């Protein structure tokens, strides 16, 4: 039932909705998920090019738009913008009621800014003022220049969802940045205590690619085998002396956020990601349909540190039979990027 996301909470995970669009916002919808337990949204270019497709509310701004000098590229930024700022007043009193850790809203940069540190810092400085809420996170993907951009982006105060991270190996990477950035600041004797970072790794899109070709004993294994190991490797980085240094100055920790956790595999239980990964000081973001699964049979227990030793084992039989997980890893981060470039392109062209 609905309590369940409060006992989620109790646990320390935070739900976040994998979903925006103008009428979630303005029927009055998002606030009531924001006083039923969900803590945070976030978007990304095929969740915004539905959404423009699909609701009724976007005709009126588009016509509205097009009588403008603009861009398509302008003309879905007046209107992602738009959307992002009317969320973040709805998350604001719960973001402000735990000293800005929750209540969270995340908007993505264009996808062709991927590989362009200095562009990518130009857009998301500009799209951090843009939309001119404390509780706006810019979200990045987790590129070589994507990392190169956060530590950037950390040292300038601004939030940031380091986004289609698919290896632990990049993940580390991504705290070293960040860690870097707060040090700065530090020196600088600048405010950290507001910065807010979330790792989003990606869950369901390494079981889809390796399942079929898998024995039968890791068949919908991996993703979670790896999200497991991924929380372990963070509690080793943040706990250790030099990240104490940091967090005993206000420093907040970058947060591991589950991603892609709605189950594709008909196979699986539609709450298998969901169920799995709870533990303490991480997010998990859901789409609407597995959001409304987990509400009617998801169970709130803390699966996420249970068993590490089978996951170690099984990453060993991954290895073993010849599945390089970080090869995986950029693979799936590059087809996410090309994704992501199709669903921009789709929903830039009624835009033109």
């Amino acid at each position: 039932g609905m309590t369940i996301l409060s006992d989620v909470k109790a646990l320390g995970q935070q739900i976040w909705l994998d979903n925006l669009s103008r009428s979630l916002v303005q029927s009055g919808e998002l606030a009531q998920m924001l006083k039923q337990g969900v803590c945070g949204v976030t978007s990304n270019p095929a969740i915004f090019q539905k959404a423009f497709a699909g609701d009724a509310l976007y005709a009126d701004e588009v016509a509205a738009l097009k009588r403008q000098n603009l861009s398509p590229k302008q003309r879905y930024e007046t209107m992602a913008v738009a959307d992002v700022r009317a969320a973040c007043d709805v998350c604001l009193a719960e973001h402000e009621s735990t000293g800005g850790k929750t209540g969270f809203v995340s908007l993505e940069v264009s996808p062709e800014l991927a590989k362009d540190a200095q562009g990518t810092v130009e857009e998301a400085r500009r799209l951090h003022a843009a939309i001119a809420r404390k509780n706006a996170m810019i979200k990045v993907p987790a590129t070589d220049a994507g990392i190169d951009a956060l530590e950037t982006l950390v040292s300038d105060g601004i939030s940031v969802n380091l986004t289609l991270l698919f290896s632990r190996a990049q993940t580390l990477k991504a705290y070293a940045a960040y860690a870097r950035g707060i040090a700065k600041r530090l020196a600088a004797g600048q405010s950290v205590a507001h910065i807010q970072v979330v790792a989003s790794f990606f869950i369901s899109r390494v079981d889809s690619a390796l399942d079929a070709t898998l024995p039968d004993r890791l068949k919908g294994k991996t993703a979670i085998a790896l999200a497991k190991a991924a929380y372990q490797d963070w509690e080793q980085y943040f706990t250790a002396p030099e990240f104490a240094a940091l967090e005993a100055q206000g420093a907040n920790r970058v947060q591991l956020l589950w991603a892609s956790t709605g189950v594709k595999n008909p196979a699986y239980p539609d709450t298998l990601y969901v169920d799995s990964l709870i533990g303490v000081h991480t997010v998990n973001t859901v789409p609407d349909a597995t959001l409304k699964a987990f509400i009617d049979h998801g169970t709130a227990k803390a699966t996420l540190t249970e068993s590490a030793d089978e996951a170690r084992a099984r990453l060993a039989e991954i290895a073993a039979l010849g599945i390089d997980v970080e090869t995986l890893a950029a693979r799936l981060q590059e087809d996410g990027l090309k994704q992501f470039e199709e669903a921009f392109e789709k929903l830039l062209a009624p835009l033109v």
